């Protein structure tokens, strides 16, 4: 009888500092929440107290905050290292400043063994990048070894910039050799460890043969059992069980996202590595738990080179800014109008009139409370990817695809779902998928008054958009196929940013751009 | 058988120049129209044509361009004498600078009668104002004389600025025995001239015995028989014929507003006064009749004083910034939109969120085809009054009675019709006066991010609206009696003035606030 303890987290996206509850810029220091200094007295209690621990990290540990944008990655090693990792996959953000953004800041400074098994090097690129991942790493756990097989999303390629040496295999077939030569080296307790989302994580559970466990990421999924003891609300309970294939009952955990908790699962294994039973639940590192001083102090010594981001107050909102996904991605969202007036706002500085948002491209909310202060920090959370806010010119049948793209699978938290501006919509969700618009006015251009009028399938439009979806990202290749023209344009925050500080005082409110039917 | 022209204009409302169709700013000098020099070219042709002319005006001059914002009402008795009017009737807008500002620019500067019988002065006025206007004048007109009655708004009190020491009596009732005494005079052709609306004008036609002929103004009512040469619709045949208590049958003339027609009805007389017939129509004063160069020149010397305030530019349009009644007292209108979402910024620079604007208050559109300019006199001639933008906190009941009164009596072109800003109101006309509201959405406040919710009758909601609603104008006695609190605001054209700066490009549309449903 042999118990051990995983410790994971996913996800965390820069939250290098403790932060609000909805994973923004903490102000209320005694109601803030994670940070690496407050998961550092987490693990440590739970390492005093248990002889057998793997601290996890299941990737998109890159991208999110002001500390990313300055650092490049640096912070991931070093913080990582300080709190000791035993073992991190490749998420799909590792690779957002390309492979010589993966390799010289984390691969080449990290002190854990970081995981994918599914990612096979070709071309120049096989030389430079063989040893600094590798596919699986045994570890030695006490007097046991537990073998830990990384995975990353097959659609990378789509997600982030890997470059094209790097080729992303399907993850149930790329495992199943690697789970195998593990058993061969009499290696009887197995983890899955990676960075697909939920779906695939189960789809390993049920088919990868000899897994015992698997920790995912790349979906935020909140798992738990019992009454949860903050505003996310559970997918299922944690751990997930999946049956598998050959009858064994696999526990699949994920541990939302941004460092708020700490991902907790007990195993009790027999003398074989079978799993005999598991239980646990995601920690909230809520103000409870104390910063270990060292990582705070070092935190701080750090957070100098970020403060020139911070003095510079950019204006001034009198409303909370709601980016937070459960909004953004299922509704019209006050974040998501803002950002597209400022898209409208600027391309005028000629008129354009219409804008088009991904939903998930808006990666955080900002504070109204710390009175009202915008900073290009709170901005840096909001549009990290460094993107540009391009003019196209679409056709209103292409106008339309897209917004049944929007709602093609509705309900699941995907970014797809559009913010617009100058744009009316009206959903129907009980209408079958590819047939759920319902009402689709658009801002006449040809007009002295502007006006909404019904969109026409044989007109063409103007559209401001995100650069990542007039490229065919999130799935919209009626965009980037279907298009008449593209012109690059501005960075996406300088373009908020100016809008900002233009209007000193911002009041975005939700008011009726994208509305649902239910007759 | 004796013949008597009659030319005759009607809220001219400063537009001593020509004007664009909209009667906004001449811009494309080519397509305008109006003007006083215009106006002298076509009145001086018809003096040639037609030996017993009389040119009369049937008030409101004063109010409405950057001319009488500086000049106070000196231009208009220096351009009246130079086309040398008859007569004119007191206007409503002849006393919004009080009496003085009526007496010593206009009253003691006129070269010809200035006319109301229904306004009786009292208490310390009564000595001054004595003789500087007259209940009637009999003007001799070739070898006869014609006797012109005037006649004011009864609810002038309620409109401008008379003072407490004006009294002004029912129209009919105080007509009447004037009308008697010219007849004891043996004055036999009688002219009903005078400023109360098209529905007053048809009843005294109707009950004051002895009235040849009604020439009207206040209501800027389109009269025409044929086919109509501008944008201008008929309310009915020109002149329209109202059949006397005594059976006569009585014309009855209006000329729209702005200076842009010229009323033209040729009366036939027989030796007794009798109207034997009469026939005519508006003449259309546009670029086709030449500007008379020496008014022009006149007009160009007056006009070096008024440049300072078209040299700077506050901000640009890059829309139409339609002002016009035909929209602002029927449907949203975007000038509305304008000047509710400068009322509602300017108040932030605390949240109040919610704004209401009488339609009527938007006395000018502005045009965006000369490079989009906008200065202090473009905005003069939307703002015309130099009223305030008042804070208000008003029951839900209270403004629900308000939009109510809205579209009391719909369809008639009245000033009430509400402009609005964080409301979405949905009226359904086929309901029964105070009823029409079938929807009414109000952006919360205490809230964090705004949203609309449906107004609640018990309820409190602060509101910025014009000081000529807080004081119960447009029959808005509700406000003005319901009302908990009422703060004194900004000037008005200074609020919009310093929106449009920190804008620098505006584009307000109609976007569905005010909507009409009919299912
Ligand atoms: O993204 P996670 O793995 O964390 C999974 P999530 O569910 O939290 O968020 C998924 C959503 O994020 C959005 N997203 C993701 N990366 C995006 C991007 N650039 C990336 C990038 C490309 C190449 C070079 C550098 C940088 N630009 C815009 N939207 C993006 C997209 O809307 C997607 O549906
Ligand atoms: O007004 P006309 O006689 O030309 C008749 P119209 O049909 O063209 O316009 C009528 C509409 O104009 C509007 N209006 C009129 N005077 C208004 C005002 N101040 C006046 C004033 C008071 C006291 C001291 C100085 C100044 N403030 C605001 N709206 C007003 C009102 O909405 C009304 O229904
Ligand atoms: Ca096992
Ligand atoms: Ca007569
Ligand atoms: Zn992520
Ligand atoms: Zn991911
Ligand atoms: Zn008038
Ligand atoms: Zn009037």
């Amino acid at each position: 009888m042999w118990e051990l303890t995983i410790l994971h987290t996913n996800d965390v996206h820069s939250r290098l500092e403790q932060t609000s509850e909805d994973s923004s810029k903490c102000v209320d220091a005694s109601r803030c929440m994670g940070g690496v200094a407050r998961l550092f007295t987490k693990v440590q209690q739970i390492r005093r107290a248990e002889p057998n621990v793997l601290l996890l990290d299941a990737g998109d540990q890159y991208q999110g905050t002001i500390w990313f944008t300055v650092y490049k990655g640096a912070e991931v090693a070093h913080f990582m290292n300080a709190l000791r990792y035993d073992a991190m996959a490749l998420g799909n953000h590792e690779f957002d400043n390309g492979v010589e953004g993966l390799i010289e800041p984390l691969l080449k400074e990290a002190k854990f063994p970081i995981l994918s098994a599914n990612i096979k090097a070709k071309g120049p690129l096989a030389s430079q990048i063989s040893g600094l991942y590798l596919p699986y790493k045994v570890l030695p756990v006490g007097d046991e070894v537990v073998g830990i097989v990384g995975y990353t999303s097959k659609e990378t390629p789509f997600l982030s910039n890997p470059g094209t040496n790097l080729v992303f295999e399907d993850e149930i077939t790329a495992l199943q050799p690697e789970v195998d030569k593990l058993k061969t080296l009499n290696v009887n307790k197995i983890i899955a460890l990676g960075h697909s989302g939920f779906e695939m994580d189960k789809l390993i559970a049920q088919k990868v043969r000899g897994v015992d466990v698997v920790v995912g990421g790349h979906s935020n999924t909140f798992l738990y059992t019992g009454n949860p003891p903050s505003k996310e609300v559970p997918a299922g309970k944690y751990p997930f069980i999946v049956t598998s294939d050959d009858g064994r009952k696999v526990p699949v955990v994920q541990a939302y996202a941004f460092g708020k908790y700490l991902g907790y699962l007990k195993i009790e294994f027999d003398e074989r590595g079978n799993v005999i039973s598991s239980h646990g639940n995601p920690i909230l590192l809520d103000s409870s738990i104390p910063e270990d001083p060292s990582i705070k102090a070092d935190i701080n010594k750090w957070r100098i080179k970020l403060d020139d981001y911070s003095t510079q107050e950019l204006g001034k909102t009198i409303v909370y800014l709601d980016g937070s996904s459960q909004s953004c991605r299922f509704r019209e969202c006050n974040m998501g109008n803002l950002i597209c007036d400022a898209m409208i706002n600027n391309n005028l500085r000629n008129h354009v009139s219409m804008c088009i948002l991904n939903g998930g491209g808006i990666r955080s909310p900002i504070d109204e409370r710390n009175d009202g202060t915008i900073t290009w920090e709170n901005l840096a959370a909001v549009l990290p990817f460094g993107g540009t806010f391009d003019l196209v010119q679409l056709k209103g049948s292409t106008l339309k695809k897209a917004f049944e793209h929007s709602v093609h699978r509705y309900g699941q938290s995907t970014g797809e779902f559009l913010q617009v501006g100058g744009i009316h919509v009206v959903y129907d969700l009980s209408r079958k998928p590819g047939d759920r618009v319902v009402k689709l006015d658009v801002l006449c251009t040809k007009c002295r008054v502007p006006s909404y009028d019904p969109l026409k399938m044989d007109e063409v439009y103007k559209v401001i958009l995100p650069n990542f979806l007039a490229n065919g990202g999130d799935g919209f290749q009626m965009i980037k196929d279907e298009l008449l023209r593209h012109d690059s344009g501005d960075q996406d925050i300088n373009v908020v940013s100016t809008y900002i500080s233009k209007m000193k005082v911002i009041y975005p409110a939700v008011e009726g751009r994208i509305k649902f039917s239910l007759e």
